[PDB]
């Protein structure tokens, strides 16, 4: 499956793509404002994620640091990134279908649209200005908006026991971005696509 990753932000981002225990494709790359990076993701990829990282410095060997989304200080990510990170999430060829969604469960750093480029389903979008409206206690001093689990580490926010409900914090994400997951047991906003669809992830999809 091809994913075209497009940076429409006015700032540089460093895209990242991982399934948690491995990179997808090169796993990471700098995208200046306007650039596009097409990756190939193996069919059957389960629990893949794509995200953006901001204000990064990498040296010549591709080690450094990112203010949001850092995945162990590597340009080429092999694991998931440090919150806050808006997440494009997908599982491909799962009993004949693809599954896609956007999640705010690990916070928000950059707006995003995640859409198929082939026929038979709709995309999802989380493009509101969540960083600017972020509640005080969720603001990440390093940039972005943390989820409440990251900030407070309680069973209710982390949904440790499997029984949580919506909270004042998760309702903030859901009000700004109704089509993204706002907490673990949120009513699914996952989109079912034909197996083997292709996709575009766009950072900052709107002016």
């Amino acid at each position: 499956a091809t994913f075209e990753i497009v940076n429409r932000c006015s700032y540089t981002v460093w895209a990242a793509a991982s399934k948690g225990d491995a990179a997808l494709d090169a796993g990471g790359r700098q995208l200046n404002s306007g650039e596009s990076w097409t990756i190939n993701v193996e069919p059957g990829t389960n629990g893949g994620k794509i995200w953006a990282r901001t204000d990064c410095y990498f040296d010549d060997s591709g080690s450094g640091i990112c203010k949001t989304g850092d995945c162990g200080g590597l340009l080429r990510c092999k694991r998931f990134g440090r919150p806050p990170t808006t997440l494009a999430e997908f599982s491909l060829n799962q009993y004949g279908k693809d599954y896609i969604d956007i999640s705010n469960i690990k916070g928000f750093n950059v707006p995003m649209d995640f859409s198929p480029t082939t026929r038979g389903c709709r995309g999802v979008r989380c493009a509101a200005d969540i960083v600017g409206q972020c509640p005080a206690k969720l603001k990440a001093p390093g940039g972005g908006c943390n989820d409440a689990c990251t900030v407070f580490q309680t069973s209710e926010y982390c949904c440790t026991t499997g029984k949580c409900g919506p909270t004042e914090y998760s309702r903030f994400f859901k009000r700004l971005c109704p089509d993204a997951f706002s907490y673990v047991l949120d009513k699914p906003t996952t989109v079912t696509c034909p197996g083997s669809s292709n996709y575009r992830v766009t950072f900052c999809p709107t002016a």
